[PDB]
């Protein structure tokens, strides 16, 4: 961050009194500019015993597979965000069900929230961020070609736990 | 937002082609400025059958009770955030346990995450954000003096479910007041 969004002055890194870490502050308007982590919302679209994955079109990891997911926007709920991201990436209509996974990615100041979801029809197809979209049985999922560990781990757990009953919600951490 | 954080130019609001909502864009450096919701992490510190609440020193609703809670920071996990906000508001050491409540406040683009917590000792006292901090049993909670609906609602549910069993995690939505 180079400039102040409120007045256009150049910002500088200072540790406020009582704190131990720097914040960008603006000496022209005398205000502190806080940075906060970002939420990524998405879901596991289920159809019969299959799940919908998307092959990414945009780096990083083009050609690798993932779940519909992306940055939450302002003026929406978590559920609204997950359904919107699914429609945008996969042209797919889902009903969002239980929150399944919450992951902290502290190194990149991200939080992933992954919901269970019911695919409502098969009339789906790639949006611009996707090369392709399709349903996979558990034995079809290309585990080695999943883009992100934050997607790979909860998905594998989900598929495996649901042989035994309704997968239990869990909280994860992926470090650098 | 008035100026570009990257070049200092004035930003303007415009709807990108293919979109319906406006974004801040900078015509000088030709970039879009995305604004995103903010997480507030907190917890319900439990000691025996009581919970720790804090009386607010700083508006809005100073004089009102809340749970320890605050904006998550960069380079921390959700659990660290919860433990950190409680140490800061109340000088209380907690062990963070299960996530209990996740609320969306779309009108102000916030998400609250509240964890159950074990209070590790009684050697707690106000931080600067708080006038007072203390333990309340269910019959002592000043329900009508709780600052925010997003705190009141889950805590009331928590104290209810606590009677029938060990409280089930839930998602909530609080729409504009
Ligand atoms: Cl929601
Ligand atoms: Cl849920
Ligand atoms: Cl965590
Ligand atoms: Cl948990
Ligand atoms: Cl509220
Ligand atoms: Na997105
Ligand atoms: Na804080
Ligand atoms: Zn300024
Ligand atoms: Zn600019």
């Amino acid at each position: 961050m180079k400039f102040c969004s409120q007045c256009g002055g150049e910002v500088i890194l200072r540790i406020p009194e009582g704190d131990t870490l720097p914040r960008y502050i603006c000496p022209k308007c005398h205000t502190i500019h806080y940075q906060n982590p970002k939420v990524i919302v998405g879901c596991i679209p289920e159809w019969e015993n299959k799940v919908l994955l998307c092959k990414r079109a945009i780096a990083p990891y083009r050609g690798k597979w993932t779940l519909p997911a992306g940055f939450m926007e302002n003026n929406e709920t978590l559920v609204q965000g997950a359904a919107r991201e699914t429609l945008e990436e996969a042209n797919a209509r889902v009903e969002i069900r239980e929150l399944y996974a919450v992951y902290s990615l502290p190194h990149i100041s991200q939080v992933y929230m992954l919901f269970r979801a019911k695919l409502l029809d098969l009339d789906f197809f790639p949006g611009i961020e996707s090369l392709e979209v399709r349903l996979f049985g558990e034995q079809e999922i290309p585990w080695n070609d999943i883009a992100f560990r934050v997607i790979h781990d909860p998905l594998k757990r989900y598929m495996e736990e649901r042989h035994h009953g309704q997968p239990a919600f869990h909280l994860g951490i992926i470090n650098k």
